[PDB]
């Protein structure tokens, strides 16, 4: 880094974070997210430089809200989706909710988005005027024209979609909104989509006429894929726009209430809340994975390995080691560590002696009795997601792998 | 009715009185305003109009005696 213009300031996103005159002590960095805790017990959370345009909801300056207790944050972790922080006796997480959580929230929206549908009883006649705020009855919930980031294939990407995914388990084809275009169709999966377009923005289909028992509506940019140029100037072809209009029946529309958003909920958690942990359970180490948040809980001479679920706030999967807890605690209390990538990688557990604790699961579901490794004690372990490249015709070799 | 658009099972056909609140004269030729043709359409479907074969005179005799 050589900032010729201003050598006193580095990391050109730093002035966005407001950390030009602050002392920082804690760092948490991964593929796309970033968080730094400063001497002012203030945590700044932000994204990569590439996703700067979406940082409005994805970047936070260093500030401790009244929701936070204001105490000394013990440590931090952050995945590609959300940030978790560790106090002495508190674990607080916030950020974009997991894909399953977003889907189940959409269920609370998609069902309620079916509000205009009448019941079995004699419903009252709706007040209808030509040009009133209504949209399409069907619930794609996401049409072409929304840009979001998917971090699959070992390389993060941000792009727009092309068709609405009717089946929430089927693949789809998108188009990247690469910055160089302003200065490729890909068959993807919906697990990695964030949908940063947020509230509304789905209905822009201005209702333009009502005739017979039908409505005439044209969405912007509904021209066909023919080689004819989409003339947006004053000399636009009337016949092309004639062939590109939409004619629907009034039964195929749902009412857009005055001031009522078509979807409503937020695909982002801006507020902290408690990751439920029992009393006196000292947290040996923390890490953020796809299933939730990893932890090692202690009470007396009792050591447990747990993964905490987002929705309930408690440890979804708790297990007691088959070996004695005194060995795992070891001589050095702090030398324990938990390692995970955040979305897709095996976990690593590090105990006091300096070496590693093997992991395997029995058919019951608990931790297998470990098979010892003859490894010497380890000091640092770097874990990362690396995508193998130049795959011949998308062979059976997997796209991504873990580097340890 | 001159069906100017056919899209799937739906058709856009023009009829007199299809104009919007605009009172401008119906200039549907080369100088047709896009808003004019956009708000001066009539909505029908395929199952609402029967096809008339081109070049075939419909059987419409006059019911008025002349001789």
């Amino acid at each position: 880094y050589r900032n010729a213009q201003n050598p006193s300031l580095h990391h050109p996103r730093a002035t966005f974070l407001g950390l030009t005159n602050e002392k920082i002590v804690l760092l948490s960095a991964n593929s796309i997210r970033a968080t730094v805790a400063t001497e002012n017990n203030k945590v700044a959370t932000w994204v990569d430089e590439t996703l700067s345009s979406v940082a409005s909801k994805l970047e936070h300056t260093a500030q401790t809200y009244s929701e936070l207790q204001g105490e000394r944050i013990v440590s931090l972790h952050c995945c590609a989706l959300y940030t978790c922080a560790q106090l002495e006796n508190s674990l607080y997480w916030w950020g974009v909710v997991p894909f399953s959580q977003r889907k189940k929230m959409l269920e609370k929206a998609r069902a309620k988005n079916k509000k205009p549908k009448s019941s079995a009883g004699i419903s009252s006649m709706p007040n209808i005027t030509v040009g009133t705020q209504v949209c399409l009855r069907n619930n794609p919930l996401y049409h072409a024209g929304a840009v979001a980031f998917s971090i699959s294939a070992g390389i993060p990407k941000v792009g727009v979609l092309m068709e609405s995914v009717w089946n929430m388990n089927d693949s789809c084809r998108f188009q990247l909104r690469s910055p160089e275009s302003l200065k490729n169709e890909e068959q993807w999966s919906l697990r990695e989509v964030v949908f940063v377009e947020d509230v509304k923005n789905v209905p822009v289909g201005k209702v333009l006429k009502v005739d017979g028992a039908y409505v005439a509506v044209k969405f912007p940019g509904t021209s066909s894929n023919t080689n004819c140029q989409n003339s947006s100037g004053p000399d636009a072809d009337p016949s092309s726009l004639l062939q590109d209009c939409r004619l629907l029946r009034i039964d195929e529309l749902q009412v857009v209430k005055t001031g009522g958003t078509p979807k409503v909920p937020d695909c982002f958690q801006r507020t902290p809340k408690k990751l439920c942990i029992p009393e006196k359970t000292e947290i040996l180490a923390v890490n953020v994975d796809s299933k939730g948040v990893h932890a090692v809980l202690k009470t007396g001479n009792w050591v447990r390995y747990c993964i905490f679920d987002l929705a309930t706030g408690k440890a979804e999967q708790e297990n007691n080691f088959p070996t004695s807890s005194i060995a795992f605690l070891g001589q050095n209390e702090r030398n324990v560590a938990i390692f995970t990538a955040g979305q897709e990688s095996p976990i690593i557990l590090r105990d006091g002696n300096g070496t590693i604790y093997p992991m395997a699961k029995d058919c019951m579901g608990g931790i297998r009795d470990p098979d010892w490794l003859d490894l010497p004690p380890i000091s640092s372990l770097g874990m990362g997601v690396h995508s193998l490249i130049n795959l011949p015709a998308n062979s059976t070799i997997k796209k991504k792998a873990a580097v340890i």
